[PDB]
């Protein structure tokens, strides 16, 4: 099939990871989250997927032109200078993707699950009309568009009603199968798919609902990072318990990578996911942590669910709690807490943050 | 002569302005600040700048070698790969340096005076020895590295200095002339100038001092950005007073781009620095802003001691004050009020800040 990642947005959202990288090039549990996505449509048997890009071309466009040639598939991309949103994407590529009547994916980046895509053209093959979602109920999380659904007929009666859910407990999942007729209907405009077309799509009765088993997050925030690093790593112990790193010192599942190292007396505890050249030294405690590419974690020091981003040193006796994220390059030095420091990147630490602040 | 300006340390002060532009090429007045040190140095008769570019480098050499040829200089570019500090720069640059035995101008990318050149390089003769710095007086000396010198030598005893130093009132206004064996005391390993290389040249002997007349202003902070600009539009009241706008509604020290429009009924305050292409609507009060490129200010507005970045929206009815300082293209919804608001590029506001506070 031919599919379409939306892959340009600004993350504005996961701020100080997404100033150096863009969004779907974040490292997520060791590789990057357009490649889950687009490793998964591979997997799914889509030969083409373009992406629909605005925003720091150059580093996605090297990447993915390179995974293009990795695995079997022609991948392209069309490039968006002025944001067009969301749905604009749909359009500046209905070049390519009116070609053919039969239809097209369309993804959210920053969304992680096991990916259905043969049970939801299962699934749409059934109702027949123009555009088929997939939803997952979660009781607290009203973020996104809230949706709701019949019966397992699956057609929606309503959507995009704001948050005081009462008892609906389904949210779309941002993953569409669409039909080539509704590509005319979205226009060239700065537009979002999620609040503009499935409104009248709703009340005509074109979108459908399949409903998702498991293990979903959207990890556009970092605590919703964090979240879907241990739903992740959840998974891999239920499918891939070999992946995951065994020793004396570790606790729980933890993904380290091949090219990292773990000094001894050191106890990695549950859901961490080191990167692919990290240092940590000879007596850390690190629990539900994230640390990417190159970051140094000097010894004696304590981590609990915080991000640690790319090329990172974290002195000694360094206690970072409560959702920390650092940016690239910041140095933090030896015995200061940090307790939700939302650090920019290339800044250096000399100095503790007691209360969740950002420090710029 | 030859100079070297540092243009490479990443703006980790005064950031949301640097997070999308350097530091060097941000508009201070509307010009770059970059550009205000190499056209006082063409001016004044250097032969050509050597430039220290780490951060950001092709969109900063984009511009600088589109500049050198409209100038009549030229312009060398000492790239910095790893980033070398503020003195490791010319221990890269040391064969370029290394041409003939003659003192080098070094100058810092965020000072903004009337530079002294000539009389510098006349002071720098008389005194023989192998570097001088120019220094100037402050009001307050709290907490800066302040600097106490000789009678009439100037030869300085201490350079740097942590607070509650009373005695001193004298600071490094960051320019400074170097005989090239100050160029064999560095090496290729990253280092600071005021750190390390000034403070064995003042064990020495070496380091002179010499005071300025007056106008000296870094913009490393927003809100010393903010005091240097109406420090030049003073300068330029005092000078040239061709370049200052004047009109009905216009009141003060106020530059005005011609690509800048301004609608009628309203009043621009004194210390406005209006960039190229901005729309001023009707009833704007802007006062003591600086208002960079194409920022639209929508109607019934009002701004004190603020900094619209590059491509901004402001609302109807917002009041902006006590330096909030929006990044690049952010979009101020209408009637709200923002005090002390450091907004990150790319983020829309739809709450009203009371705070100051950095928005994410
Ligand atoms: N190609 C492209 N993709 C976009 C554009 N705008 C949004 N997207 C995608 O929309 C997807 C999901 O939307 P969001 O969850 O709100 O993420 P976002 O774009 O980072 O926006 P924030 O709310 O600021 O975080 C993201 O993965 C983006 O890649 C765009 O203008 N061009
Ligand atoms: N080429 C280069 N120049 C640098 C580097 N670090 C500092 N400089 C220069 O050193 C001079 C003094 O530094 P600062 O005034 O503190 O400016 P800054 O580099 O932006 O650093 P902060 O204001 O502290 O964020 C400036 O002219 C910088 O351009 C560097 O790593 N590489």
């Amino acid at each position: 099939m031919k599919a379409l990642i939306l892959v340009g947005g600004y993350g504005t959202r996961l701020r100080p990871l997404t100033l150096s990288t863009p969004k779907p090039l974040v490292d997520f549990c060791n590789k990057p989250i357009l490649l889950h996505q687009v490793e998964a449509l591979a997997a799914a048997g889509v030969d083409h997927v373009i992406l629909a890009v605005s925003y720091m071309s150059q580093v996605l466009e090297k990447e993915m032109k390179a995974q293009e040639q990795r695995l079997g598939i022609r991948i392209s991309m069309s490039h968006e200078e002025e944001p067009l949103g969301t749905a604009g994407p749909l359009a500046l590529a209905r070049d390519l993707l009116s070609e053919t009547a039969d239809p097209f994916f369309v993804l959210n980046s920053d969304v992680i699950c096991d990916f259905p895509f043969q049970a939801m053209v299962q699934f749409h093959r059934h109702h027949g009309q123009e555009g088929s979602i997939l939803v997952t109920k979660v009781e607290e999380p009203s973020k996104y568009g809230v949706v709701v659904c019949e019966a397992d007929t699956g057609r929606i009666h309503r959507f995009v009603e704001k948050p005081q859910v009462f008892v609906s407990n389904k949210i779309n999942a941002g993953m569409y199968i669409l039909s080539p007729a509704v590509l005319q209907r979205i226009q060239l405009q700065p537009t979002s798919i999620e609040k503009e077309v499935f409104p009248i799509m709703a009340k005509e009765g074109q979108l459908y609902a399949m409903e998702l088993q498991g293990f979903w997050m959207d990890i556009g925030q970092p605590k919703d990072f964090l979240t879907g690093m241990c739903l992740f790593l959840q998974s891999l112990r239920q499918k891939q318990p070999e992946r995951l790193c065994s020793g004396p010192g570790i606790v729980g599942n933890v993904l380290v990578d091949p090219s990292a190292r773990i000094g001894q007396n050191c106890s990695i505890g549950p859901n961490v996911s080191l990167g692919p050249g990290v240092v940590v030294e000879d007596g850390v405690c690190i629990r539900r942590c994230t640390v990417l590419r190159d970051a140094r974690i000097r010894s004696h020091s304590w981590l609990e669910s915080c991000i640690v981003g790319w090329r990172c040193r974290v002195g000694q006796w360094v206690r970072m709690e409560n959702v920390t994220v650092l940016g690239e390059d910041v140095i933090v030095n030896d015995e200061l807490y940090l307790n939700g420091a939302s650090v920019l990147p290339h800044k250096s630490i000399g100095e503790s943050v007691p209360e969740p602040r950002i420090i710029m």
